[PDB]
């Protein structure tokens, strides 16, 4: 039972945030990748050498790239490798595989480490390039109950978050109470917000909340500030009659995963009601 593979063509590879690209791949026509919301594929790369200076980083994000001297990096790979990336589209969005891919730069305290192999390769891709994906795979699946669902996301965790939420509202036509809580550093780091706002207008049972930890003055931000674990508690769980009866679905950067799960455990939520997708 060898894993299925598809050679896909790159449609677009646009920044959605300073350090996240939306890689959109065209599935070969007439074919289906039979994935589930929350699932993922693997991408492979050939041997290559790519310069960060050749990345298509748009106007709104170049100042930070220049500030951290990121355009100097080069990534050289002599052997093919594989990495997993989660679908941001949901299964009824046919014909494409949408990914959200964080650029895995060298650590700040070890800035001369090799850049991340597969994310650097992905960020080098241009429309018309070909990439081979394999799978699909999955473990981060929704529980099918009537319980309230609480989705918490950060960074590239937006991908399974979007997949899950669209799957509930558009394919399952779910009437369950569903809320999505997304933490980001500032306004330019938020994406897909218009989609979720439209979903909230069309689905009374769905609500969407963004917390910005470090909003810029020019963001003109009057929404919630701080970290998403505190915003979720202070603006919702603190007067929820029974948070323990909720299903929590977590996917963010490690610091956010830990802080949210600690908050939930401190509320008495049982491990069985907390599902984590750790990238
Ligand atoms: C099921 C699953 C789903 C995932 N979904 C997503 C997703 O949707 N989006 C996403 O962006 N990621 C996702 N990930 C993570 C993804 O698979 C990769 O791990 C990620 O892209 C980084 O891989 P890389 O090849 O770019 O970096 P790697 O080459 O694996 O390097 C990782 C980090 O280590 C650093 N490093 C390397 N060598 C050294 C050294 N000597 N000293 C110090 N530091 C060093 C690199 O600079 C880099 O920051 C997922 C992972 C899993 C398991
Ligand atoms: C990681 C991250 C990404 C985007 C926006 C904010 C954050 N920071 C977080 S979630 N910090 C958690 C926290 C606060 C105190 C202890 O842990």
């Amino acid at each position: 039972g060898p894993v299925k593979k598809w050679e896909c063509e790159v449609i677009s590879n646009d920044n959605k945030a300073t350090f996240i690209k939306e890689l959109k791949l065209r599935i070969p026509e007439g074919e289906v990748v039979p994935f589930r919301a929350g699932g993922y594929i693997q991408i492979e790369c050939p041997p290559h050498k790519v310069a960060y200076a050749d990345f298509d980083v748009p106007d709104e994000y170049r100042s930070d790239w220049d500030k951290f001297n990121l355009f100097r990096y080069v990534s050289e790979v002599k052997e093919p490798t594989l990495r997993a990336y989660s679908m941001a589209n949901y299964p009824e969005e046919k014909g494409i595989i949408m990914l959200n891919v964080r650029i895995a730069t060298p650590p700040p305290k070890i800035p001369d480490a090799p850049p991340g192999i597969m994310s650097s390769y992905i960020w080098s891709l241009k429309p018309g390039d070909k990439v081979t994906i394999s799978g699909p795979f999955g473990e981060f699946f929704a529980k099918e109950t009537d319980a309230e669902m609480v989705f918490i996301g950060g960074g590239a965790g937006m991908a399974p978050m979007r997949s899950h939420i669209f799957d509930q509202l558009k394919r399952l036509h779910s009437t369950r109470k569903i809320s999505f809580w997304y933490g980001a550093r500032s306004l330019r780091e938020m994406f897909y917000d218009e989609e979720f706002e439209q979903l909230a207008r069309d689905n009374p049972n769905f609500t969407f909340h963004v917390a910005l930890s470090d909003p810029l003055p020019e963001d003109n931000w009057t929404g919630h500030t701080g970290f998403i674990h505190n915003v979720l508690y202070e603006n919702y769980l603190r007067d929820h009659p029974a948070p323990e009866d909720c299903e929590f679905y977590m996917c963010g950067p490690p610091v956010m995963n830990a802080a949210v799960i600690k908050m939930l455990k401190d509320l008495g939520v049982e491990d069985e009601n907390i599902l984590l997708d750790d990238f």
